[PDB]
């Protein structure tokens, strides 16, 4: 044996000692061999000499070598040395550090969150071991000196060294359910670890490094390159514990607003500061992310998303509208910063089915529209500044951000100002589904979702009229929505179905029936673009099936007809359109979209529904 005792207190520069204890722990045939390893193992400098010189990438290993050693352990069938007796024999170590090293606790905390790790383990082999006794008195003891080791390395001043306070925020975000509140708010009054934990993700060499890792813009990765990356930089391997750490502390935090509301500013300048150096490294991910850089890139979407909700929840707690007014505008240009910088890692999982991504999102935007404008339309013009046609085609990062960025103007084309919206989101929008500019084919397959954000932005643009916004020149909006409606539909209908779909189709008359029809400003401006709609419609209708989905649609638009015409474009179209059509299931399948029209023109006006009616039964069996 201890030609191996002697080699641990006093190590090579080639001597894997953590490698030596996993293989020599499981084997050992005798109880007190256990002890005396463990007691030398606490001996050993390369780990556990001066605190002023521990490196995080000596000390972290530490952690998975315990959890592997005491689960495999624990797996081994008849061993000479049970395990029960295996464990009270390391733990008797634990204990004897404690009582004599007045540097126990982060020499302990490592082992102690090692050993708490393998608990799980356990209920996959066994629940019913033959000595649990013991074994509960263990794992508390363990779960409890924990406890005593966190709060005395608070205490003790070593958390202002930057390698032991990365190795015990790691240890802590893997033991976190067993770190009770007490402890933890114990801690907070003496040393508030917050900032550093949002430090060492984002900023730390031992994390995302501020994005600063040279394996991100590598466009073909060994796994060996990335295992590498995984142990220069540990943090990599526990975002989303991280996260978790970093949700559960800030919510046992009592500090005045003022210095809780400036860590939130710090931790935002570094989430955006990694953020937007990040979109600088890649241009293209590889499209399995169940390994490697995607998987990785996807943790720390989830990870920042946690985050943020945390702050915002947090922020809530205060219970008070003047504050949310006052601030959240520019936490929400922070926030909404982050999101379009790292739209395309969002863009694969997808928006959807994902509440705490929604309910960032949301509450920033409903945040910036609520109480200060200005944010939002200043965002959309930064957000437009830096995006290029060379990059939209190089890039899946340049067109998440282009998509987030028309997702945005969506949502405010309809409320912003004039400048905005006029001379900056309508140009655009009708730039990209016209496709004017050869720089770009924007049919391409990966330009889908841009090109079906700009027509929604379109879509939002004609509601203008309806909104009672101040300082937007209704005059103009009206007349400019009523030269270009229109040339839209046209377009909308040569589009389908190639580039839109029935749904869009359905939606797109919908919108502009309803906004050129009467009860309208348009209808007050000019009645007579109601009729080129229907004259348009009607001929492209002329000119399943897609003939069908025309006089579908434009059958649809029939209750908004005003009296004078009404039973004449009923008779339009079932003679011109329905009976001039030559198959049984698709003349039936149109005259039951007749009828759908009628009902539909007495939900909304019974006087003219009646004349549907009336008209009807007049000439139609």
């Amino acid at each position: 044996l201890d030609y191996l005792l002697a080699e641990i207190i006093s190590p090579n520069e080639d001597t894997n000692v953590i490698g030596y204890l996993a293989y020599y722990y499981p084997k050992l045939k005798n109880e007190q061999n256990v002890a005396l390893l463990t007691d030398f193992f606490l001996r050993c400098p390369t780990y556990f000499s001066h605190s002023n010189v521990v490196s995080l990438r000596n000390n972290y290993p530490v952690m998975e070598a315990f959890n592997y050693i005491m689960t495999t352990k624990f797996k081994v069938s008849q061993p000479t040395v049970p395990f029960y007796r295996f464990y009270a024999a390391v733990l008797a170590s634990l204990l004897n550090c404690e009582k004599t090293d007045p540097s126990h606790h982060w020499k302990l905390i490592p082992i102690l969150t090692g050993v708490l790790l393998s608990i799980k383990g356990r209920d996959d082999v066994e629940l019913y071991p033959d000595h649990s006794r013991s074994i509960k008195g263990s794992d508390t003891a363990v779960a409890q000196l924990l406890q005593r080791c966190l709060l005395r390395f608070y205490q003790s001043g070593d958390a202002r060294s930057y390698d032991l306070n990365a190795l015990v925020i790691i240890s802590m975000s893997c033991a976190l359910d067993y770190v009770e509140d007490d402890t933890i708010k114990k801690i907070l009054y003496c040393f508030n670890y917050t900032r550093a934990i949002i430090d060492l993700i984002y900023y730390s060499p031992y994390g995302l490094n501020d994005s600063d890792i040279p394996l991100l813009s590598d466009s073909s990765v060994n796994s060996q390159s990335f295992d590498q990356l995984l142990n220069n930089n540990p943090a990599l391997k526990h975002l989303n514990r991280l996260s978790f750490l970093f949700e559960r502390t800030v919510k046992l935090n009592d500090g005045s607003i003022q210095s809780n509301l400036n860590d939130i500013d710090i931790s935002l300048n570094k989430m955006q500061s990694f953020s937007e150096k990040l979109s600088k490294k890649i241009s293209v991910l590889d499209d399995d992310s169940s390994k490697g850089v995607g998987q990785l890139l996807r943790q720390c979407l989830y990870a920042s998303i946690i985050i943020h909700q945390a702050i915002l929840t947090t922020f809530f707690q205060l219970d008070n509208a003047d504050y949310t007014k006052y601030f959240l505008p520019s936490f929400s240009r922070k926030i909404l910063s982050i999101l379009f910088n790292l739209f395309f890692i969002v863009d694969r999982i997808g928006t959807g089915g994902f509440q705490p991504y929604n309910f960032v999102y949301l509450t920033c935007l409903q945040g910036i529209i609520q109480y200060d404008m200005k944010t939002a339309e200043s965002l959309v013009k930064t957000f437009t500044t830096g995006i290029n046609y060379s990059s939209l085609k190089d890039s899946e990062v340049a067109r998440a951000k282009l998509l987030f960025t028309l997702n945005l103007m969506e949502q405010i084309v309809n409320i912003c100002s004039d400048d905005l919206r006029l001379e900056l989101i309508v140009p655009l929008v009708e730039d990209l589904v016209n496709n004017k500019n050869a720089c770009v084919d924007i049919h391409n397959h990966v330009f889908k979702s841009i090109f079906e954000s700009a027509h929604s932005v379109i879509l939002k643009f004609f509601t203008v009229v309806d909104s009672s916004v101040k300082n937007v020149d209704y005059e103009t909006n009206v007349t400019l929505v009523s030269e270009k409606i229109i040339p839209y539909l046209t377009l909308v209908i040569d589009q389908f179905p190639e580039f839109l779909s029935i749904n869009q189709l359905d939606i797109a008359i919908e919108t502009i029936s309803r906004t050129v029809f009467p009860d309208s400003p348009i209808y007050s401006y000019d009645k007579n673009i109601s009729s080129m709609f229907l004259n348009v419609l009607f001929n492209k209708c002329l000119t399943k099936s897609r003939r069908s989905a025309l006089i579908s649609a434009l059958i649809s638009v029939f209750p908004l007809i005003p009296v004078k015409d009404y039973t004449k474009w009923l008779s339009i179209a079932f003679y011109d359109l329905i009976v001039a059509t030559p198959e049984r299931t698709e003349r039936a399948f149109l005259q039951e979209r007749l009828w759908d029209c009628v009902v539909g023109t007495n939900k909304y006006d019974p006087q003219k529904g009646n004349l549907g009616i009336m008209w009807w039964y007049e000439n139609v069996n």
